[PDB]
């Protein structure tokens, strides 16, 4: 009966859901930017559609506190599928802890197949007025990789 | 045991059995007929319509509904669960389930905004009205598991 | 001894008593209305007798707060019997709560045997200057059924 | 004109109303289909792909500023989710009182999968019971149940 | 002749062999069909309704008494389970050695759903390894895997 | 934990992972390559073929196989169970499952009659022979969970 | 997981299976007996087919030791379905104990719809060299009903 208890839950608002949408929007936005320009004669506006058909995604998830992380990953998958994506075009990578997220994400982003990457994880403590070194490095690494490879990377971590 | 989802499921089970007995031919006589429904769900098909808004609470309500049906001898294979965006469109979805000949009862679960209204609320009044009219027209029990935040 | 303590009570004035009388009066009134007309020559007056011999009744009662509801049901039965009715011609239906009264009453009113229906129940709260949805629906349902089927339905609920 | 286009309209009641219509339209299309084989509890939910669906919109003209931002919010929700602008029918009515009757005409067409109702309501500066607002909600709810076609409610108070 | 018909043949190896063929024929017809939707572990099993299926039987003539009771056992199993006697093809061969080659010819026809092999084997009164018996089992097993069609084994030792 | 059904499931899981790694490109060098399979069943599809003869024992064997797959992270949704009359026709049914592109491994479960044969048994020798040949031809692992009474 | 543990079991040989087959065979046999005769010229043989399409069945099962009885009932249903029957055409009746089987079976056998009845139950003790009164009465009742109504009734009880 526990299978239906867990399957009867909904995963529509967790941070995994919003992280997936941003990746879908940014991936479509880039296709239009590096395509042909407009006809001019008016201000040109660019914005990404939310159709996720024909796009390839990769997800990197840490293993700490897998009870919560598992629910964030399921939220991300649901968002992609419900917007027209195929579960065939998702790659999932698991890592021991938060310190290892940027290096693993770097491997996936260098493949020609993938169009966007989603990073999911849970940080330690966080609720203290102090500078945390692990938190700062993970944010720094993902930001640098995105700018270097010119490929969007979404940041879906939480604190607890 | 103490949530409105549990209570709503029990009412659906009892009403489904009661209807089954009423269609039977009346007794010979010699006493006052008394009709009532028993609390065994074996061999009955159920449908559930739940809203997603304020999902933190409804999952516990849908939890109770499924648990009650199974605990009282119901087979989990016979539950059909339908999800809708908000409470405004529970009645329209419930009507589609109630018209299936393979469904014995329907349970509606949802949450409504605070009840400190000046005099009236225009969305809450339509959910209850629609479900009540639907039950009488189709002659099939529909239970109201909605709660107010 | 408790059997005589409860049996020694009287049930002559409770709302079950008046609900039964209205059903008796209305049931007899309809027989005269759809019968042959008068001879004219003067204003014609119709009114129902209180003789309950040969009439079939049905009672729908909710189960909430059965301590009070049980006494209302006994009052209704006493009224019918004391006016000449037979306990053989009473059908009793029990329902979980007030929300289920109109649907059950609809089933009984469609039978050709029954001549009137009596609804008994106890409502929740009620003593608040606010619009209650369960109370409104139960009143609405019984009113609509009576007009649609052209069969009297009496309304014997109370508040507590 | 470009100043008008630059404003954002994601998240306004026009956006949510259109999004609900897309989900309900897909949900019904699944229910009418063949049932599952069995062997487990069977769950239904509507996808958010809007390609191939036809929509209708009824909007009042009162308070011409607020309404336009709501109507444009609905249209962009359909387009950004895969819909084509050639499959939208727009109807405009003088006021909120006659939304239900116009919505009925659109809903009876066999080429429409869902209907979206947009409007605004005048709020008197003391809380009495409004006899116009109640009739709009009552009328729209009855139409959906009778016609068995989803209708979404997208009005706001001034 | 009526004395021959009066005897019972339920339960002899002809009966069991035919019954297995019916189940396997239905099982394969299910596997080739569309897969289930999902949501649970998916189980397959063959029904025992024989209407609409075509069968072939290969039987040797050695020990003409024993074989006939086995062949008649197979036929009644098909008929009593709904099959028609017009959908059975019977082939007779001199001896057990040439059952596999004849069974191959029947199995290659597109109008056959299963094949049943019946025969008896001579048991020498001391237990040596039989070079004829092993070849029959080896040949029949290879044919079924290669042709992807069920073949049932219904032989006995004297 | 101690039945052949449990052991057969573990072997199928390990072989399925091992094949997945071998198809990967070889390493740069500078050491001896070592290939091995891990014991995590997540994301793998399995098929089971079981015989009905002597059903008292096989149910315990099929019990272990399903329990092992789930305990090691396998999803029960991915198990396909096929039943056949006797052991003679396990190979033909196993071949139909192995040719599906959605199956990673196949487990065969059955029971054979007493092994006090004079020199040889003609039915037992065909089950093992057929499964072995089938695995090599299709290049897919097939596990042998058969036991002797 | 327990749902698959119980569903993975087989029910092919238990007494419920054989009881169902006898009912299927006898029900078909009677249709041929009371039909048109043969052409003669040879000894005429009657025997029942095992096709269970278009036949209606009824099952009476006691409730003592429901762990075992439940498995016998499932065996009976499987036999009917696997031979071409429809689960729509099965009526199931549950009774408190073995003493009540013959009276319940009598009710079902008098309906014109049903073609055969299957009785399932578990007897008490039994493994004693003594005459048991409950066991004797149940066997006697079923035998008498079958001969009186001219309708087959199958006897699928066991001892434990």
């Amino acid at each position: 009966l526990e299978q239906a208890i867990e399957r009867a839950g909904t995963k529509h608002g967790n941070k995994g859901w919003e992280a997936a949408l941003s990746a879908i929007e940014m991936a479509n936005l880039f296709k239009s930017l590096r395509g042909t320009g407009g006809s001019g004669s008016s201000m040109e506006i660019y914005e990404g559609k939310l159709t996720a058909e024909g796009l390839r995604f990769g997800i990197v998830a840490s293993r700490f506190n897998h009870a919560l992380v598992d629910r964030l990953v399921e939220g991300a998958i649901d968002s992609i599928v419900r917007h027209g994506g195929r579960e065939e075009d998702i790659t999932l990578v698991r890592v021991p802890g938060s310190w290892e997220i940027p290096v693993a994400a770097g491997e996936l982003a260098r493949k020609e197949d993938i169009d966007a990457v989603i990073a999911i994880g849970v940080l330690i403590r966080g609720c203290t007025p102090h500078f945390d070194y692990i938190a700062s490095e993970v944010s720094k690494g993902l930001a640098n990789l995105s700018l270097e490879l010119r490929k969007p990377i979404t940041f879906g971590v939480i604190t607890a």
